[PDB]
């Protein structure tokens, strides 16, 4: 009566609203506007995995250099430089088949099953039509599932209440969709987290407030 | 005073609001946003048919592999692998004339009159103009009606309250239209099912709540 | 002080709100979203004419086969097969000059003055620009007026409260415009009928509810 | 302190809200959706002029034949056929320089200073860019002013509360702009008339109700 | 603590809300929909300057002939023909480098430092991209500032509450922006004047009502 | 637990809501509509730096000449001419690699670590696609970070509540985003300042009123 296994992301409150955490072997799409916490979410997923379960991670980035990410993480107190030196964490700088080959090579070398992709929207900006975007996204998700590494891919969206992704096709390809919203009402911004869908497993429905503190993302499972 | 015959879908509450179930020999278009339950609807239609009436089914999929669908079904407790091995269910992996020929060949081989199409939107993404989309959709619906197999085709739409399909032409070709809506109000999502039209037979008018539980879709015929 | 003659459509309540029925020799444009009753309106116009005034009719269809229309009509109790066999009704299957020639040939052969066109939108989908759409629509309307047969042409529109037709030019060519709206409010759908204009004769202003029952369209002239 | 002369249109109530009627020698743009009364306005202007001041008129039409206009006018009791036979009224059927030459020739032949243009939007549909539309409209208005005949040109607009014309450039070329609106509120339509501007003379500001009765347009100058 | 000099426009109430009038040597962009008073504003600026300070002016027009402008001005009681004959006012008929050369030649010949441009939108209609529009507008503004003549350039906008100009780039090039709005509420139109910005000097913030009377524009500095 | 250093902008109240001021070595994007205070913000940043910390600055401008900026600054009482003569301030007139080379040359020559860019939107207007805009913006930001000079780049946006930049990609490239809004409500304009994000450091959330007085921008840290 159950055939889905989940690995805990160890993010405070996210496992409660995801009913066990992120499913193992499936690629999640985390979408939100600028300043919501996509990069922080993808960094904290890998960092918590490495700290708790001793499971290494690979963080592929396109819009940032590794040093900037390390400084932003040390802002929270996470010494990612020590993890990179010890080999428990890998950071890949690519700034599509070659990217998948490099990710697979890193996964095999570091014996890591956890992947975070900071910006696939920047990669898809090169392509023109949304059909090609869907094809490339499906190819990447299929390769990630074949490898067997749980992946958190973050994409950018324009409007707080509108299409889940700018192209509008990301929501219909990824197995799991998580949405971060920075809603501006009454001249004040509020952060909300929503689990749009989880193919093959139950999850909470609605939006729940969360705060980006000095220790990382903290979701309130009200 | 009546010349329309209907086969029960055995979905809890859907037959009550459809006034006898899905008409026999006509192709339905089930449209909704991501995470509403189109794939689950198409899977449950075939599974309930096979279990109750011993009527085999063919499930043609484009955006997923058969193994993923089997795992997602086993999440509900449906052992689709046993049905596939016994021959009471067929799953087709195509990832347009060749597709119709393959569907007809499967129908003839398995002596099955029930077809589910998980994503024709992905197929239509290749075409550019909406006129070509209408032509291909009409060709597929005509072939399905000529074969005589009741079909449930699922398409993707962007906005909860907007065009029935992304191209806007699907609603005017399919004989029957069913709409699943995932409405986000008050930072909470609500699932609703609507029967937009049934060419040649009566149906309930409006939208009715439904829930995706661990046993499948359950519609409340209030 | 009057130079306009009208033939009664015999639709329950439509003659009351049209102040005498559809004008003779002019082509009406019946526009509405999917599931509103355009095809049923065009079928009932011809059927009521044949039954009451013994005036034969021609029903030209593009998106459907004659057999499907006959079955949908028999759902209401209308034995259109008997009328077709007796010659009192003709059904034309075209699935633009050749179409007009065929319609004129059918009109001359069957001595019928009543024409219904189920989908000119599908024909206009081939053309690209709205100017060509306007030119073709004007040509068809002029030919219909020259023939002298009262015509009911049905077109498709996307939004309940928006452009009268998808191209936006149909309203400015046809002499008479009738609008069927399927308004979704409070998670319930309501059917309304409106007479946008009647060139050269008075009509009621506003929208009136109507219901599609088992006997056909029934408008309430409140 | 005044250098503008006005000719009364004799339309009931329009002269009161226009403060003396339509200015002499300037071309008006009457814009409204379908079924508002543009064609009736242009016909009644010429008919009232001919009846009262014995000043002949020229009515150039593109979307209709003269016979249809004559029948629609006789619906109100206006025997335009007698006026055409007597030479007090001319009707031109053109279905851009040649059009202006023909209008000037008719004006010279019939010694008439009053012109109505039923559809310049249909003519402008041939052109692609709005700059060409503006150029052609300015050329026509300049030619009409050089001839010295008061002109009422009617154009089509899509939305009740939106751009004054479909192209959006008509309002900035014509000296005078009149807007007819058919507002649908509470499932009921209401007719309103507005004078957007009169270059060089004062006018009432706002919108006033008007009714199309069996005698013609009747505006209430509240 | 101050390095900006202003010349009074002598328009009733505009100097109060502009805190000293239009800055000397800078080009203003006056934007509004049709019928708001852009042409009247540009005419009254020059006329008041000539009458009060004996400072001649140049009025360059594109959408109108000089005679029409003279008649519209005489509607208010302004005998612009006498001023043109005396040489205290020049009217230029151009219906982009040649235009600037002609304006400079007129400025040098008539020893005038005041320029009004009635329609640069019509000139920019020839260009396709908004980048070229920005380049040409910047070139014209730079030439006007180099000449040293205070200029009032009027542009056309479509929506009452939307982009300041149709192209959306005029607001970011001109040093000073004034907006005239004709707001339609409650079936009544209200005229409002706003000073969007004044580069290098203070101004009132908000919108103030104004009326176009028989003596010209009159702003209420509430 | 902290690896981010900040240099105070000395703007009244901005350091309080930014929690220490602008981060050192990162490029900020200040976005707002016309008349909000982007140019004044970029000028005041450099001027306050030079006055307080004796840290020279470079102001690169595209839409204005240096003399106009000097006059607008002297409107506030800032004698930028004296600073330019003394060498404590440099103003660059460029009216993309050559621009970066010139900025680096100025930085090296004047031993200044502070840069303000008045209009990169005008530069990006030359490019067509938003992908090229993103690439050029990322290149410029990377070069600025490599140089090590704190930069304030100002971009233009159309709608008060809409995309952060006109292209919609600026918000996802710059490390820090500040938004100035000129909200028109009740026929009155209100100025608000918001810090959308600060990569790697905390900041206040919401919008706070600010006023452009005769001494410069003054933000109220309520
Ligand atoms: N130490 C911290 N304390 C609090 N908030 C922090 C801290 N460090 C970073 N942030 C938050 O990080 C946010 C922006 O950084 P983040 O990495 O989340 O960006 P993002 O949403 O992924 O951006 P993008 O869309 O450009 O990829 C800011 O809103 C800020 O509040
Ligand atoms: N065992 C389960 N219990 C409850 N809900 C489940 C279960 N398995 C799946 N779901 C539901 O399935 C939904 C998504 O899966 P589903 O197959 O319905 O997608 P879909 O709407 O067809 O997607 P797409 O638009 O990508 O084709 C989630 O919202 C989740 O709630
Ligand atoms: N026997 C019946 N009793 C009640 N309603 C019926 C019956 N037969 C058909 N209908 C109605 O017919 C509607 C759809 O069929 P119809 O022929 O009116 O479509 P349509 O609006 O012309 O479609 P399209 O836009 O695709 O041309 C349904 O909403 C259904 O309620
Ligand atoms: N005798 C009449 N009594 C009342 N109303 C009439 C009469 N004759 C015509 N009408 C009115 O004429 C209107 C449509 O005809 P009209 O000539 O005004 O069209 P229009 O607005 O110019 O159309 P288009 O946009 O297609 O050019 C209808 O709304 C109808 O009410
Ligand atoms: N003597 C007058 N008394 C009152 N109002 C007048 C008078 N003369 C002209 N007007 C006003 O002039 C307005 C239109 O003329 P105006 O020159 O202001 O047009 P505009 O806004 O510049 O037009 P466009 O956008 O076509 O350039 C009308 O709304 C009218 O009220
Ligand atoms: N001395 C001053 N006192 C008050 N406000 C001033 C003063 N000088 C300039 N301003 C303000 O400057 C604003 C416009 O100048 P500013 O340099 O801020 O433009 P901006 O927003 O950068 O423009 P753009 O979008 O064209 O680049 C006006 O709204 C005005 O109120
Ligand atoms: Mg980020
Ligand atoms: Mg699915
Ligand atoms: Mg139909
Ligand atoms: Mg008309
Ligand atoms: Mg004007
Ligand atoms: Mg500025």
């Amino acid at each position: 009566h159950q055939a889905i296994a989940k690995m805990r992301t160890m993010i405070e409150g996210f496992d409660d609203i995801s009913h066990g955490g992120l499913p193992i072997g499936r690629s999640t799409l985390v979408s939100g506007t600028s300043g919501t916490g996509k990069t922080l979410f993808s960094i904290q997923f890998l960092y918590n995995g490495i700290i708790e379960f001793d499971e290494p991670g690979v963080f592929v980035t396109f819009e940032e250099t590794p040093q900037d990410i390390i400084k932003n993480a040390r802002s929270f107190g996470w010494d990612l430089a020590k993890l990179v030196d010890e080999g428990k964490l890998f950071i890949l700088d690519a700034s599509l088949s070659a990217l998948i080959e490099r990710i697979n090579y890193a996964i095999q070398k570091y014996r890591a099953r956890r992947v975070s992709i900071d910006s696939v929207t920047s990669v898809f900006q090169q392509y023109d039509a949304s059909s090609v975007v869907r094809r490339e996204l499906f190819r990447l998700v299929a390769r990630l599932k074949q490898i067997g590494a749980t992946t958190v891919m973050t994409t950018e969206r324009i409007e707080e209440y509108g299409p889940i992704a700018r192209y509008g096709v990301e929501e219909f390809v990824s197995d799991n969709v998580v949405i971060l919203r920075n809603v501006l009402e009454g001249e004040r911004r509020r952060r909300t987290l929503e689990i749009l869908k989880l193919r093959g497993t139950s999850h909470m429905k609605g939006e729940y407030p969360f705060t980006i503190t000095d220790h990382g993302i903290n979701i309130f499972p009200l």
